């Protein structure tokens, strides 16, 4: 079964990842979604290991303007970034990517805190939220609002790495984690899991 | 020990991944580098599983002009892409990312074959090659030229996922694969491994 939204919010509030399913009519994919403000090096490593590794950062339009993150050019990718910080090295390590996420969420964030282009991909949520666009991007920002966090999330799609093949640089039968698998994945890692659909139902209780 | 360049070229010619080390003075990082033209779904899955998951595609300046891939904004990222193909779905799966790579390398590639923005990150190699810029981007394109392949490679940095933590969404002590580890990683997966430095020495035999 899927977890009830309130419980997903409490977990998100606690700085945990949550597994979020969009509509089968849509991608039919699940993403790991976490608040960016305090994402750790170790959690980032886990995210990278268990996802596509294309680590994105959903944020509001207000943050894209404050931080001077224009659209790269439908997923609203902004220009990519790295943390302008003395501890950053190449920008790709779990350390560096988590740092960038945290910095994007900082109340004191400024445009100069980010090197462009880089290795983290901010995504512009639509003003109307999940009831307006049923995407993981909106879901991330929606969870932030709901949990009282800074308006920046971190998301990544949970791929299915397929099976190991001893001594060969290939994986058999890879794909994307779907439905049932998603819930099982969540249970295995002690995470809450829910659907965007339920998230919307939750938000309509207050917004209609 | 590192493999001799000629042997690395033969492997690359065979459509295998090769492990390439840049300078310690530089990133001190190793990347998986493969020819894009025939990268398979299964190999892509392996690449994703064993790297940062930020799958890039080194290509020449001539290809950036032919394909209308302007700079996103130092790593020369162009605008990102997805394959405009009936089999593409969300653009992130190993299937979809490998397809995009293959399409970027097609002799019949045209700008309209790519949706922008997307999930694969082409990188513009500098005209002068590895002797001009000692980057993995140049190395990828340099291997393509050397092996007689289409002038598009696929690269990704080999991260160190750290250690599993049973039932917890974290990984302990993550980092990047370095030196020794790199060679061991290559042996484990039956891949050749070399340094950019040696690659340059190879190219100077002909170019001075």
């Amino acid at each position: 079964n899927f977890d009830a939204i309130p419980d997903v919010i409490q977990a998100f509030k606690n700085g945990e990842f949550v597994v979020v399913l969009d509509d089968p009519s849509r991608e039919n994919e699940a993403d790991l979604i976490i608040a960016a403000e305090s994402v750790t090096t170790e959690q980032m490593a886990f995210m990278v290991r268990h996802s596509s590794g294309l680590i994105c950062a959903p944020l509001t339009p207000e943050r894209t303007t404050a931080l001077d993150l224009p659209q790269m050019v439908g997923t609203a990718y902004t220009v990519s970034v790295d943390a302008e910080h003395p501890s950053t090295t190449t920008g790709i390590s779990a350390h560096d990517r988590a740092l960038a996420c945290r910095m994007l969420a900082a109340p004191d964030a400024q445009p100069s805190h980010f090197r462009r282009p880089g290795h983290v991909f901010p995504l512009r949520a639509v003003a109307g939220g999940v009831r307006a666009r049923r995407g993981h991007t909106e879901a991330g920002v929606e969870l932030c609002r709901l949990a009282g966090k800074r308006p920046v999330a971190v998301i990544s799609e949970i791929v299915d790495d397929g099976q190991e093949v001893e001594g060969r640089a290939v994986r058999a039968a890879p794909g994307m984690l779907r439905g049932d698998e998603c819930v099982a994945f969540a249970r295995r890692w002690g995470l809450k899991v829910c659907t965007i659909e339920d998230m919307i139902a939750h938000v309509e209780k207050t917004e209609g």
